C-alpha cells in the first residue's frame, strides 16, 4: 500500500509479534499468515511518515505471567512462518542485518533492546541502549561493550550479527564491535523494542512512559 500493515513495510513471512497487549500475564502474539494484515496501534504498526515499522512498549505493558519486562518485537519463524527458528553457531552461517532507530525511552531506567540472538535458554547478545550509550551484551553483561556513548534518539543505524564457526560477529554501521564465542544451537534472531523497565523501577505507572524503536529493513539469511 505500503502504509496500512507493518508487513507492507518488512517483509515478515518468516516472522511472528509479541506484543505488550493482552489478558494478564500474557502478552498476545500473532503469527502467519493473519500477521500479513495485522496492525494495533500504538504498539506495532507502520509509522506516520510512511518508512518503517513503529514497535512501542510501555512500562505497564502485558509481560508474562504478570513479572517480567514488556515487548512489542518480533520472533525468527521459519517455513513460511509456521514454525519456530532455530539454528546452530558451529554448523552454517547465520545472518541479521538490520537498520532501526531507537526513538523513546521509559523514565527513570532509559533502558531498551532493540535486536537479539536469544536461544533455548535466555539472551545470548544485544543491542540495548541506555540513555544515550549503546551497547552491544554478553550474555548477562549488560555492558560487554559500548559501541558509543553518543547515541542520539531517532538516528538511523544499521547492525549486523553473523554467526558461524562457533562465534558471533556484531557490527554497528559495518565496523565489527566484539566477537563473542557461543557454541550453543537453538538460537533465533528477535528484533523490535523490548522495554527494560516495569511498573516496579520506573514511573508514573503508564502507558505514556514507553520504549519505542522503528525499523527499517529487517533481513535473515541461513547457508
Amino acid at each position: 500500500e505500503p502504509c496500512d500493515y507493518p508487513a507492507q513495510q518488512l517483509d515478515l513471512t518468516d516472522w511472528k509479534v509479541t506484543l505488550p497487549i493482552g489478558s494478564s500475564g500474557k502478552p498476545s502474539e500473532i503469527e502467519q499468515p493473519a500477521l500479513d494484515t495485522f496492525a494495533t496501534a500504538p504498539w506495532f504498526q507502520v509509522n506516520a511518515k510512511c518508512t518503517g515499522v513503529q514497535f512501542r512498549a510501555a512500562v505497564n505493558g502485558v509481560t508474562t505471567s504478570g513479572s517480567g519486562y514488556p515487548r512489542s518485537e518480533l520472533r525468527e519463524m521459519t517455513d513460511g512462518g509456521e514454525e519456530k527458528a532455530s539454528w546452530s553457531a558451529t554448523s552454517g552461517t547465520h545472518t541479521m542485518v538490520f537498520r532501526e532507530a531507537f526513538n523513546h525511552l521509559p523514565e527513570v531506567k532509559p533502558h531498551l533492546v532493540g535486536a537479539q540472538i536469544h536461544d533455548g535458554d535466555d539472551d545470548v547478545t544485544v543491542f540495548r541502549l541506555e540513555g544515550t550509550s549503546l551497547y552491544i551484551t554478553k550474555g548477562d553483561d549488560t555492558h560487554h561493550k559500548l559501541v558509543t556513548s553518543d547515541y542520539k534518539l531517532n538516528t538511523v543505524f544499521e547492525g549486523k550479527f553473523v554467526v558461524s564457526g562457533g562465534k558471533i560477529k556484531v557490527y554497528y554501521n559495518g565496523v565489527l564491535q566484539t566477537t563473542i564465542s557461543h557454541t550453543s544451537s537453538g538460537n533465533y534472531f528477535k528484533a523490535g523494542a523490548y522495554t527494560q523497565a516495569n511498573c516496579s523501577n520506573s514511573s508514573p505507572c503508564s502507558s505514556s512512559n514507553y520504549g519505542q524503536v522503528s525499523l527499517y529493513k529487517l533481513q535473515v539469511t541461513h547457508s
